[PDB]
DNA sequence: TTTT
DNA sequence: TTTT
DNA sequence: TTTT
C-alpha cells in the first residue's frame, strides 16, 4: 500500500501579536462567512468556532488545489482534521505519496507555503514559531520524511473527540459516516483494537 | 595482488538545506528518468528509491569515465555500492591502483571533485560536511592512503543487505550473480568465513 | 490587422570579458555542432559564422517555446533575424500581440529572461549593457510598448543583406522564398516601394 | 582562402625591472645555449642577439606545440618573425584559423598564456604592460578578432630588414629561401608591388 | 636546468 | 552536455 | 481572486 505524509498547519488566533499590520478587508470577508451543520452529524453549536474553521477550510482547499495542479492528478486521497490545541490550533493532513518522491518534496512544500502566504496573508510572513513545517523520523542530522501507514489514523486522529476535534474532511468510502459521528469513530477504534490484538 | 582504494561519496537528500539555489532544470531532468528491475534479481519495488539511484549511477559513470580518461586504461576494475545510512546516503567504490601512485592521488581526487561539481552541480559547492573525502590508515598526522585488499569486501559490503543495500555495480566475473541476489552473497560470505577459519 | 512587438537580443562574442567563469561543457557542446546550407539558398560558406548562429537558433527556439507555453497558442507568427553589428551581434524578432496585452508584457519578458539565464547560462548574469531590453515609443517618462505594423519589415530588415544579414527564420507563406534568397528580398522591396509611392 | 591571426608576443630585456626575483638557474641555462648561422643565409654575427633569440625560439616552439595539441592537427601553417623595437622586443605570428573559431579563441589564448607563465617563468607573472594580448579590428566596444589575409605579410613583415629583423621561421614552400636572404624578400616585395599595381 |  |  |  502507498504511504502517506503528515503536514501540520498552525492557525493563528490573534490580531495584535500574530498578524501585524492586518487589513480590515480580510477580517470583514472572514467574519461574513457563516456555516451550518448537516442533519446527519453529532456536534455542538457552541463548541465549534466560525472564523478559525472558515480559514482552515479555505487553507485546506487551497492546499488540495495546489497539490492537484502540481501532481496533475485530481484523484488524490486526503484526510484533513482540525484538532484544538492548548497553545495554537493545529490541523493534520494525510496526503498520499503518489507522484512526488521525497527529495523534491522540500521545494514543493516551500512553493506551497509561499503561495499560501501570498494568497491568504497577501504576502505577509507571520511571526509564529515554525508554523509551516513537516515532521521527520527523528534520527540525528539529515533525517528522511516521516511516512504514515494505515495503523496511524485510528490511534491518533479517531480517538480525538470534543472539544479537541473541530472538523474532519475525509475522502475515503469507509470514512464517510465517521467524519462527524462519534459512534462510527468509536466502532472503528474498537475494530482496530480487536484487529491488532491478534 | 594489486591493492584497491576506498572513496566514499555522499549523496544529498534535501533542496532547502543542502542545495541552495537549485534550478528547476536539474530536478526536472532527474525526476524524468525512471528505471526498471531485471528479472534475474531479488529486490523490492518500494524499498528502492528513484532520484537518489538516478544521481548515484550518473556520478559513478562520470567517475569511471574520468578515471579511464586520466589513467588511459579502459580495462579498470571497479565495484560501486550504494549503502543507505542514518544521516546521509553513502556510496563506496573499489578502484584498482594500477597506474596512479599515492602522492599524486590528491590532485587527481581534487580534479575529479571539481569536475563533478562543474558537471552535476554546474559550479555549485554543497554545504555538506566533508561530502567528498578519502579515508586514511588512522595514524597521527599526515597518514598515507588506506589500501583495500581482498579480505574487505565480503566483511563490509556483502553482508550489507536490505534496507541498507540499494544498488551494487560490479565488474568481476565471480560477482556477476552476487550483485542483486542475496543467496549468492550469503554463499560467498559463508565461503569466506569457512576459508578464514583455517 | 494585429500589431507586432520588437524585442532585440544581444549575443556575446567573448569569454574573458563577457562571460566570467564559464565552464568547458558549454563551449564543448557549442563547438561540436556544425550546420549546413540548403540547396535553395544564396549565401557564403565563409561569411556565415557557426557558434553565434548555433546559439542564436537555440535562443530563438527557447523563446518560441516559452511564448507558446505562456500564451497557450502554438499557431503564433514570428520573424527572427540575426543582423551583424559593429559593437555586438543583435537579433530582432516580430512576435504577434495575440493574447498578451501590454501591461503584463513586462513580467512575461522578465520571466523569459530569467528562464533563459537559468537555462543557457545556468544562473549566470552577463555584464553586457542592457543586453535584454525592449524598445519604446520614445516619449517622456513612462512610454508604452512600441508596436510594429506591416510597413516596417521591408524597410528595416529586408534591405539588410550581407555581411550584415546572418540568418532569417520566417513563418509566413509569402516569405518562404525570401529568407535566404536576395532576389526575392529585392523584389519584395521594389514592390513595397512601388506600393508606397502612390 | 582561410584567414590568419596576428598575436604579438613581447620579450623582456631586463632583470631588475621586468622579472623581479628570478633564480640563477634560468639565466645559467639561457647563457649556456649558443646558436650558429646556416651557410645559405645573409645576416651578421654582431647584429643578431643570443638570449632574445634563444627565448623567442623556445616560446614559438611551445606555442606551436600547444596549438597542435589543442586543435589536434599537426599540419598547421605558421610564420613567426622576431622584429626589433624601440621600447620592447616584439614577435609576430601568422597562425591559420583551421578549427578554432573566434569566440573560444579568448579562453584558448588565456590557457596558452597561463601555460607559458607556469612553464617558462615557473609561475611568475611579469610586470610588462599588456605583454600578452591580441589585436582587434579597431571599432568601438566589443570588436572582433582581426583577421590576416594574404596581402599583409609582404607589406608589414617582408620589408622589415636589418637591424629590425632578427629571425623569421616560415613553413610555406614559397618562403623557404626568403627567411634569411634579403634578395628573395626584395624580389617578393617587387612582385607583390607589380601585382597590386594592376 | 627543459627537444633526457 | 540540451530537440535523449 | 473582488459587484460571491
Amino acid at each position: 500500500m502507498p504511504g502517506f505524509y503528515e503536514i501540520v498547519i498552525k492557525v493563528p488566533s490573534d490580531l495584535d501579536e500574530h498578524l501585524p499590520g492586518i487589513s480590515d478587508s480580510f477580517v470583514n470577508w472572514v467574519a461574513e462567512k457563516e456555516w451550518e451543520l448537516p442533519p446527519d452529524s453529532d456536534m455542538d453549536l457552541n463548541l465549534i468556532e466560525q472564523a478559525p474553521l472558515t480559514v482552515a477550510e479555505k487553507l485546506q482547499r487551497d492546499f488540495l488545489t495546489e497539490w492537484r495542479r502540481v501532481s496533475k492528478a485530481p484523484e488524490a486521497l486526503f484526510f484533513v482534521q482540525f484538532e484544538k490545541g492548548e497553545s495554537y490550533f493545529h490541523m493534520h493532513v494525510l496526503v498520499e505519496t503518489t507522484g512526488v518522491k521525497s527529495m523534491v518534496l522540500g521545494r514543493f512544500l516551500s512553493q506551497i507555503r509561499e503561495k499560501l502566504i501570498q494568497r491568504i496573508y497577501r504576502g505577509i510572513e507571520p511571526t509564529l514559531p515554525n508554523w509551516f513545517a513537516v515532521t521527520k523520523t527523528r534520527n540525528g542530522a539529515g533525517g528522511g520524511n516521516k511516512v504514515v501507514d494505515e495503523s496511524y489514523i485510528p490511534n491518533y486522529l479517531l480517538p480525538k473527540t470534543q472539544p479537541e476535534l473541530q472538523w474532519a474532511w475525509t475522502n475515503m468510502e469507509q470514512y464517510l459516516s465517521a467524519c462527524l459521528n462519534l459512534t462510527e469513530r468509536k466502532r472503528l477504534v474498537a475494530q482496530h483494537l480487536t484487529h491488532v490484538s491478534q
